[PDB]
């Protein structure tokens, strides 16, 4: 269809592994803080200006959908401006600016290059590749007339702090331009696009393959050096609901808030173009908290620690919610595509809990074999028996011990034809109502509910899939 | 022809280009030596070792020419035997082992990867592409065989400081080959080429590019970083000069007489392709590699470090040259072309760059911004007038004299600069080569015999860079 559905894994695949790489490596302390300076200096000041330069003096004007710009552009204002009222409507009197000008900005901007630009490129490399140029010109504009507002907004806060002279034109807009103005992200494109009037939209020869060495080993590079920045970084009640809030502000409201404006907006005669458009805003917003809002907080030196844990909380919430959305979206053969996502979830995630990998060590190992139950499944009783080592998993998340889940009923199940839980039938299912059962008699077990009970009651099965075969995802966080 | 002359430039553009960056920003005090180290760590830990894996788990073994790998091979093992004995034979009674170990691999190892990969992938990326196999193959193999010997001396040398025969001489000395990156990483990669069908799984191959092809701009951007304070007697100046002309210079003879009697091809052409390709083999600069041993070894480093920024400022001219010489036997204009180029780039050098010393320096400008208007169409001719000047400026009221130079009259008295108008420009030049008769000054020695070949192709290309490449100077002075 419209969307590189199957590049999806591999794509996350290539961005959630270099930043991965970044991450034990910064854990083993090979590459400290000083040391990762440096490759931040090489991605800000050279990688990003040069991919700046040479995607701008290129970037035809002629023909783009100005419309799905401007629906995203109010989409996100929308979010700002709702964002900065009920902050500012309950907050501490002597820091209500701080919070409305950090908490909008912290949701209307993403970190769209570093890894929206992979996972774009990987969806849409044959099938549009005009969605490159809206993605090259969203961001700097949504930087251009948001950030100044939300900077604007912490000058008033520093106001608050001291009464300076009523510096209306003088600190107000001074520097909360100057701030945009004197960004790598804002003037180079005003440089670029200059560049690009000037010639005929095109790039000199004897300097093309600079611009290509520079530009290109950016990609890799920023993901890395993101990896070393999301080490050490996560560290109150108050602080966790506004965190949840920011967070459900960010990948949950402005997703929503895009579609409708593009669809209430765009009028594309061919209507799958229009859904394409649509659902490629829904992407929109999800793309993590861009670390640039990391700096600024820092530079200002405000409450900091919400967007810090925001920064590495927002990436990792992204990677299962950008999977699910992107199936749910061409979802409306569906069957095959529910044992596929729990493939892939599956096998990265086996890899993953066997580095992780008594009672609790003994879910790891019961799970591996769920886990490793799905591709011999996946190639093909013998390999139906996994189920058992599921069903105990079932219970033993909620449990001498380790002989009761062994000799569980399941085995009598087991000696008693197209997706793994409808392969011989129905009386799988009622022995899942058991552990149903001894479920309501920890969080995996709710989905149990929902999960194990929906035919007696395909988006079921797209939540009955990662409940079960992605349930070793847990087991990195513990 | 089989070689890509015209992308040179815009190759040593890029991989002299990215370079600076990292050199012009190491000598800005932006990116200290621990900022440089995190990107060390990222260059040679997981980049250069994902491309390894990308490079050698897909790398084909059945369509490739081994005689040019053997040729190479025994060209590099000769130039180590002969380099090796002649240091044994002449140095301290105590230090003989030391140079015998560390002069021969740093004459014979060189940085492929990093600054000659883009290179052969500029000139060979439509007409040969078998080539990266052989520059993919010929440097892993020759960090087998010539280094662990070099490591032998290594411990030989150490055999002096402190019968270890295969204790040390040899636990260590292979040691080191096999615990390096460059070496057990090839392993690896073989290994699973023949596991596998040559091919890399989907899964992880997006992963592998993307930790791939960010290893050529940052390898050269971390060679910029390590090339800042590190050029700091005559004996080490003779003997390091003795280095550059057995890197550089006998190596690439050896290797162009090695492949011609080794490689019997049936055409003819691809045998003198390859034996230029050999011939450019070696004329890349000493890897930092070398260095990193030498450091490593707690050895005399400085010959090292200040052959390995040397090396890679006298491959930039040899390699440019050198890749015009042997495509060379149309070619006047060809003259002109390479002119051109060195002049555009050495006027924007020279700008920066930019009393008596300036006054060069700005009449320079006009000679290489003169070239630019000549690549464009008297008027345009008179940069000849400071070109003119310029011929004794170096050897110079002074600054006036220059200004009432006789080559006003010589202007107020055709396919290129110098033979436009006739010839009575030459019988002036000729006077420019009186004067001179009568560093900056070593440009006087090229008027000696490039104003009166002719009063007398090759001299024509070594007559374009003397004038248009004047600039050098000025960026090192």
């Amino acid at each position: 269809p419209s969307m590189s559905i199957t590049r999806l894994f591999p794509a996350l695949l290539e961005c959630f592994g270099i930043v991965l790489c970044g991450a034990i490596a910064g854990a083993a302390n090979v590459i400290t803080s000083t040391q990762a300076k440096g490759l931040g200096n090489f991605v800000s000041r050279f990688a990003l200006p040069a991919l700046l330069f040479k995607n701008m003096v290129v970037l035809n004007f002629s023909n783009v959908d100005w419309s799905f710009l401007y629906s995203i552009l109010i989409a996100k204002a929308s979010v700002f401006f709702i964002v900065c009222v009920l902050t500012l409507l309950v907050a501490s009197p002597d820091s209500r600016f701080s919070k409305a000008g950090l908490f909008p900005i912290f949701a209307t901007q993403s970190n769209d290059f570093a890894l929206g630009y992979p996972i774009v490129e990987a969806l849409y490399q044959t099938t549009y590749p005009e969605y490159l140029q809206y993605i090259y010109l969203v961001a700097p504009i949504s930087l251009m007339m948001l950030n100044p507002i939300g900077f604007i907004f912490c000058e008033i806060q520093k106001w608050k702090d001291t009464q300076n002279a009523s510096q209306n034109k003088i600190k107000i807009v001074g520097l909360g331009l100057l701030r945009v103005l004197q960004n790598p992200i804002v003037f180079m494109v005003f440089i670029g696009i200059a560049f690009n009037f000037i010639l005929d939209r095109k790039v000199p020869v004897y300097v093309e393959n600079f611009l290509d060495g520079l530009g290109n080993s950016f990609s890799g590079s920023a993901l890395f050096y993101l990896g070393l920045t999301m080490v050490g970084k996560i560290k109150k009640k108050s602080a966790f609901v506004v965190l949840i809030l920011l967070i459900t502000a960010k990948l949950l409201v402005l997703p929503l808030l895009c579609r409708e404006m593009v669809e209430l907006l765009d009028k594309g005669d061919s209507v799958v173009n229009h859904t394409s458009l649509s659902n490629y805003a829904f992407l929109y917003g999800v793309f993590p908290v861009a670390p640039g809002v990391a700096i600024f907080a820092t530079q200002f030196n405000m409450e900091v620690e919400i967007i810090t844990s925001g920064m590495v909380i927002s990436t990792f919430v992204s990677a299962p919610i950008m999977y699910v959305s992107a199936w749910l979206l061409t979802f409306p053969p569906l069957a095959y595509a529910i044992q596929n996502v729990s493939f892939d979830i599956s096998i990265v995630s086996l890899i993953s809990l066997i580095w992780s990998l008594m009672l609790t060590t003994n879910l790891l190992i019961a799970q591996s074999i769920v886990c490793a139950g799905m591709m011999i499944w996946n190639f093909v009783l013998v390999f139906v028996l996994l189920y058992s080592s599921l069903y105990s998993t079932y219970l033993w998340t909620g449990l001498i011990i380790i002989i009761s889940g062994w000799g569980i009923p399941a085995l009598l199940v087991g000696v008693l034809s197209i997706d793994s839980a409808f392969f011989y039938g129905k009386e799988q299912m009622i022995t899942t109502a058991v552990t149903l059962f001894c479920s309501i008699l920890i969080i995996g077990l709710f989905a149990n509910l929902s999960s194990c009970l929906w035919w007696l009651f395909v988006e079921l099965q797209f939540f009955c899939a990662v409940f079960n075969f992605g349930q070793g995802f847990i087991s990195f966080g513990i």
